[PDB]
């Protein structure tokens, strides 16, 4: 590289780690999506919701990789760990798992922002602020809204509630 | 005929039998459709679902008959047995009956494909692969998805669930 | 599942393995693409070529997963091994690696087709024939064409040849 | 002024200095552009590349001046030093000089951002982040990409390589 | 026939021979075209150039056959000899072979024109003048132009020259 300027080895490494976290999140959402497409689960609104998230997380990883090259850092890829479950339970279980996943991604963004700030790397800080921090806050708010609605629908007729949420809230 | 080539008498007969099975399936779906149009049943999404299937099965029979002539075989028609029931119960009962019917049609397709393969009749094999095997897999997946949704909706309020499935899943 | 018919546990497992191979290929192409976007490599036609392939391989994996559910099999995900190299050398080195990768995917498709045939699973066989086998042959032919052109351009002025191939053959 | 708020004399002075640096960069690019339009140089893609940069740097200076007035600071202009060379050598020499120039502008932006941060001037920090820091990173990446391509094309036929880069990479 | 007038048996036979020569030329160009589509040759501009010529020569044969019937002569077909080579070497070798082939076709046209003139058959003479003689002169000029350009590009970097001619002269 003959372009690198004000780009620490610490940030470079943390960016590579964050790419891995985003790709693993994308993989987790791929698994979630296809689980809800099983004939014995069959909630297509939920399938679509998670498949869209798999695409978003992949796009996030690609934006990070583009930035890594723009700064003169070098992409290094690691194994992608398989998702934490093979079967994901109810829509409620799945949405709970998704919120946990997003909170972990958000903390990783916040940690990287703090590192950039400590390293006086304003381009890195701006990059996260412009493309990641608000997208993450918006997504987590949506998931929280969903969780509340799913929970309200349980009552004593859980199957009915799960059907209605998929039909009337999720896009299909 | 002065066109027949590589077309066994065994395949010719099995094609005629398959036409009968498709026409009988069409007849079964005609009966299912009109049952759901009864004033004391009155589930128009279900009526439309089965009437559409009656049309599909008739079209399948006609494609087979066209192919029979293309190969130089001779169509032979047999009686069409009346459907197995006069009344079809709940949407759940009906969808269960439909899946049983489709699995039987699918096995007949698979048996004919195996016969064609044994007879080194690649045109027959390709014909089934191109126009029948995937259409059948897709349909059975849809029925399985429906069954799962219907079953989830039973709970302790079966009437409510039956109404909601017809309103919110089926086309009307 | 209440839809599974004529779908062996052997094929189900091999489909899961093939999904892993396609996702690993997609990952390899992601790494190839970003390597050619490095400021000290800077061959955008090559970047685009491999990024497009990453998308194609992901789409292939998703088609397999869709089919797995259509048949009533169950998706199981494994770790995605990181790509075999961190740096990919010249366009020639990269295209050689890509051909090796594609030949391995092609052999996996051929092995699965043979398994399906042995198991008298014509839907599986047709599925591969319709969506994978010719796409793979076409891609490998394109790569072979590229390799020949890259090799012709080496001469005694390798840098010049690498630039010209990227400018005049690859899309940019 | 009756509008000035949270705008230090230090930042005000540094903004004036940065305007001077941007105008001097614009002047340098004006000289570069016209050098490549000489009949004995005659590389119009290179002329256009540098003339466009002269416009960009002038626009940057004007944005800074607008901001200075928005904050209630007072523009102060100094002499514009003539560019460091009268003749700019090869496209390679020129692109090397341009990268050196851009790195100096980038460091000046980073220094000003640090000053704004130290002075708790978030409007100034945001201003640089929004209109300058990423534009600079993008430009330097482009120049690095160009340098790599120019360098690859030297080989033993430097004239040929210089022609081809101007024809096939630069806009004309 | 009840239409034949002023149409000698000599011309009729020579027309049949010329049809054979045109069809053999078409066959030769078919072989040339597919040779350049080999993965180890891979010059698609050259493939397209010769495939287009195969079409032109077939069209020429068909025009001759139409004329034969218009005059009341009788088409007689002979074997089409396979092309003179199975592999065609470089673009230069191929273009040299093509020029040799075209000169032979041109001499056959000239010989037939002379025969028509000797037989006081102005319709035949006009037919060749209107549809063949200038088309042939134009084609040979194009081939000569190509040969000169190919030859100029050999230098000490033959592979590079062959690539550049295919990219920058031939349609692709």
């Amino acid at each position: 590289s003959q372009i690198r300027q004000n780009y620490s080895t610490e940030v470079e490494a943390a960016v590579n780690r964050l790419v891995n976290l985003y790709l693993r999140a994308s993989y987790t959402y791929l698994s979630l999506g296809f689980y809800f497409d099983r004939d014995d689960v069959a909630l297509e609104g939920v399938c679509h919701f998670f498949r869209e998230l798999a695409e978003e997380k992949r796009e996030g990883a690609e934006r990070l990789l583009k930035m890594q090259n723009q700064r003169g850092g070098r992409a290094l890829f690691q194994d992608l760990q398989k998702p934490s479950q093979d079967e994901w339970g109810t829509t409620l279980d799945a949405m709970k798992a998704a919120i946990v996943l997003e909170k972990s991604l958000n903390q990783a963004l916040l940690d990287l922002h703090a590192l950039g700030s400590a390293q006086a790397d304003p381009h890195l800080a701006d990059f996260l602020e412009s493309h990641f921090l608000d997208e993450e806050v918006k997504l987590i708010k949506k998931m929280g809204d969903h969780l509340t609605n799913i929970q309200r629908l349980v009552g004593s007729q859980a199957g009915l509630g799960e059907y209605l949420f998929e039909r009337l809230t999720l896009k299909h």
